[PDB]
């Protein structure tokens, strides 16, 4: 059920209506809609839309960044929404890579990880890879688990030297890494050696979980 107004959910993020977005996603909200079924059936259906267009040549920057932040400010009605039933499985270290301001998905798994009982520690995004570092020496004995995003192939390249700098800092086997993204395949996890990825906020969690 609720098809239509998943339509109007994905058609707001693919005209470019910041302003609506919001208000679609409380009507949905007050209908008695999940908050990750307006994200995943709706807005990120929207999104990846979106996405195809413009790689397809047929829009461009001006109506990306109007998708994105259409998507931002859906966000800040949902998050709240999501953060509820607050079910600490260890502390998670969030953040995007270095050169990398793409926070739209970083934001989503940050906001599942905790709500599925983690203590969140969120560095932001453009993180360098020492400051990540310095983080997890911190930390360094206890139960840690390092979240990082990359939506370009050139920050996500980067990662590789994290996991080789958490190395020469003899820092790696006392904490578990989760790399993700979507330039981030199951094939780079290994070449480098993290522990992990997923796909989407509600697998991330799981996956979370999992890796104890
Ligand atoms: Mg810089």
């Amino acid at each position: 059920a609720n098809q239509e107004i998943f339509d109007k959910l994905r058609d707001a993020i693919v005209n470019q209506n910041v302003a609506g977005t919001p208000e679609l996603c409380k009507e949905a909200l007050a209908a008695g809609v999940p908050a990750l079924d307006i994200i995943t059936k709706g807005l990120s259906v929207g999104m990846k839309i979106v996405g195809d267009k413009f790689e397809a040549a047929e829009i461009f920057l001006p109506q990306i960044m109007m998708s994105g932040k259409a998507m931002s400010n859906a966000m800040e009605v949902l998050t709240p929404e999501l953060e509820k039933n607050k079910k600490e499985a260890g502390l998670a270290i969030t953040f995007v890579a270095e050169g990398d301001i793409h926070d739209i998905g970083h934001r989503l798994v940050t906001t599942m990880l905790g709500a599925n009982g983690f203590q969140i520690v969120d560095l932001g995004v453009d993180v360098l890879n020492e400051n990540v570092v310095e983080e997890a020496a911190k930390h360094k004995g206890e139960k840690v688990l390092l979240v990082g995003s990359a939506l370009m192939t050139t920050s996500m390249l980067g990662q590789k030297d994290l996991m080789d700098r958490l190395n020469e800092e003899k820092l790696r086997d006392s904490v578990k890494c989760m790399f993700g993204g979507a330039p981030v395949s199951d094939k780079w996890i290994e070449e480098i050696g993290a522990d992990a990825t997923a796909e989407n906020a509600a697998e991330a969690a799981k996956v979370a979980l999992e890796v104890m």
